[PDB]
């Protein structure tokens, strides 16, 4: 199932997701 931190992890690493706490964990 969804690892909220596996998710963050997703934000960081597709790396389509980072910058800013608004683009973070769950964009």
């Amino acid at each position: 199932g969804l690892x909220r931190k596996x998710l963050c992890a997703x934000a960081k690493k597709k790396g389509k997701c980072k910058g800013a706490x608004k683009l973070x964990c769950k964009c």
